[PDB]
């Protein structure tokens, strides 16, 4: 019986620098290489637990009991409004979540929403109170502990903190919690905890990640899920074709143990597939599984909750935020198809018919321009996954022939098929790309304008 790897999501507002705390523990500049300087997928990364004990050192003792966890399983979620759909996946998937919340700024809309997401999936957390470096006068010493860092600030420094800090702890009263300063805490059940930090600096991360990990296992002890068992559960994360790898799929790993010879099946675009597999790659520690540094290593298994990338036949046709679910039984094979339909077909987005179509590259991303569109009062025509075909083209045409405003296809992060293009040339429908969100829309609202005038 392996020791579970807990799913630790980080949640909030846009900007509030959830991506920044991960580049700090990994080493890494995901945030400086994301495509418009947001976060826009779910992200995996592994943190084995020597890590988290060489930055914790000795406020370890923090936390009175031995900490017996194997690592953390980071998962990285968007902040831009946009992308509901992916921090309710990441809050679902979580064992615990941190909240991160910009001292300064204080709560926002993605805040208070990333709150009623944990409370609907009754996921415990702690706080991340960010950006402490920017209150007035802040001494900044790098990848010191809060607790030694906060004896070199000022009075002044100290006592514009704790004012910030009362304001957080109000808004957590507002929505029903008990909320203090990590070291005041007296109840860890009951109370939510909240740690100063700089994720730009380093500052307060040892303390933070301490407490991540002993609250982690106390939730895990509490519900007697520890030890993994079953076969192996995901989503999967990307879709991609690979030299020397073939089509694979990088994937979550959130319940049971994957091996690389295990019948699965996945959601397909089409149809569900069933595919055997015939090798696992799991990204070094401390590598973003959404954007690595360094090629994957061969393993014979992952025990959840795990990042890894699954090579079998058949996987090209693969759809990204759809399940993959181990199946070594037909029984389960039928089971596993359902599951994966029930969570496609429950993409709903409302059209009005005379309106917009919209093609994206995973579910998360077509959920997020879909939801974006309705905000700004954009009708829907149509919302599916894939490049623009010509069919595509063909209904943006017709929605052109009643109001030529709409008669357009947006595409998230997708390619125009050829025989698509050529028609829309000649049928002078316009097709807008992007890979990111705020962008695409814009473009889109730029060429209504300026058609106008
Ligand atoms: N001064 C300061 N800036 C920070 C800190 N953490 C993050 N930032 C900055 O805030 C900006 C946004 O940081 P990100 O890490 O992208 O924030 P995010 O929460 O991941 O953003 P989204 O994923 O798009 O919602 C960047 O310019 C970071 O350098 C911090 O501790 N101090
Ligand atoms: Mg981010
Ligand atoms: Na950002």
């Amino acid at each position: 019986k392996r020791i579970r790897q807990p799913i630790i999501a980080v949640l909030g507002h846009v900007d509030h620098g959830k991506t920044t705390l991960l580049d700090r523990i990994r080493k890494t500049n995901v945030a400086a290489k994301e495509a418009g300087g947001i976060t826009q997928h779910i992200g995996a990364t592994e943190v084995p637990i020597e890590v988290v004990k060489k930055i914790a050192g000795p406020l370890i003792k923090l936390w009175k009991a031995e900490i017996k966890l194997p690592g953390l399983l980071f998962i990285d979620t968007p902040g831009h409004e946009a992308f509901t759909s992916l921090r309710a996946r990441g809050g679902s998937l979580a064992d615990l979540a941190v909240l991160v919340v910009d001292i300064n700024e204080g709560f926002q809309p993605q805040t208070i929403e990333s709150i009623e997401i944990l409370r609907k999936y009754r996921t415990p957390f702690v706080v991340a109170a960010n950006k402490i470096d920017r209150i007035k006068g802040w001494v900044i010493e790098e990848d010191e502990p809060f607790l030694m860092n906060i004896k070199k600030q000022d009075q002044r420094a100290v006592q514009e903190l704790e004012t910030k800090l009362w304001e957080l702890i109000g808004k957590f009263y507002e929505f029903g919690f008990q909320a203090n300063r990590f070291d005041r805490v007296q109840n860890f059940t009951r109370e939510l905890a909240i740690v100063p930090i700089s994720a730009k600096y380093g500052i307060g991360i040892a303390e933070l990640l301490v407490l991540i990990a002993g609250l982690s296992q106390r939730y895990l002890e509490e519900k007697l899920k520890i030890e993994v068992e079953g076969p192996a559960r995901g989503t999967i994360l990307e879709v991609r074709e690979e030299p020397g790898l073939g089509h694979t799929i990088d994937v979550i790993i959130y319940d049971g143990t994957l091996h690389k010879d295990d019948t699965i099946v996945v959601g397909g675009k089409d149809k569900a597939i069933v595919t055997k597999i015939r090798a696992l790659l799991k990204p070094k520690p401390l590598d973003e599984i959404r954007d690595p540094r360094f090629r994957f290593d061969y393993v014979d298994e992952v025990t959840a909750a795990a990042g890894v990338k699954i090579a079998a036949p058949g996987l090209e046709e693969a759809l990204a935020g759809s399940p993959v679910i181990a199946a070594p039984t037909p029984e389960d094979v039928e089971k596993a198809k359902q599951e994966i339909l029930e969570q496609i077909e429950r993409v709903v987005i409302s059209t009005d018919k005379v309106g917009v179509i919209v093609k994206a590259d995973t579910l998360g991303s077509l959920e997020a321009l879909s939801k974006e569109l309705q905000e700004k009062e954009i009708p829907i025509r149509k919302a599916d996954v894939g490049n623009v075909s010509k069919t595509d083209v063909m209904e943006a045409l017709s929605v052109k022939e009643e109001e030529p405003k709409y008669g357009v296809i947006l595409g998230f992060n997708v390619k125009v098929n050829e025989d698509a293009e050529e028609v829309a040339k000649a049928k002078d429908v316009k097709i807008f790309v992007g890979n990111v969100i705020y962008k695409l829309i814009e473009d889109y609202e730029e060429w209504v304008k300026e058609e106008e005038e």
